């Protein structure tokens, strides 16, 4: 589920599942950060975990 | 949708909808913070917005 384009609720759901009890932050401002890496381009587990706490 | 018990993906979905382009942080550790206020007890818009960035 992580090796695809993930936007909006789909991206937050992936963060929630990957990060588990660590939690996470979702900062979409200006379509930068996670949006650029996982929504506009193909996401990866490596990149998602950069947004776990 | 915010004035109920919200746990797990249900809580992250509410944060996503309420916080919009501001984004948010989801920190469930030890069932404290947001979990205590919105999952174990009834959530509120006021409390959810405390976790928008």
């Amino acid at each position: 589920f992580v090796n695809q384009h993930l936007c909006g609720s789909h991206l937050v759901e992936a963060l929630y599942l990957v990060c588990g009890e660590r939690g996470f932050f979702y900062t979409p401002k200006d379509g930068k950060g996670i949006v650029e890496q996982c929504c506009t381009s193909i996401c990866s587990l490596y990149q998602l975990e950069n947004y776990c706490n």
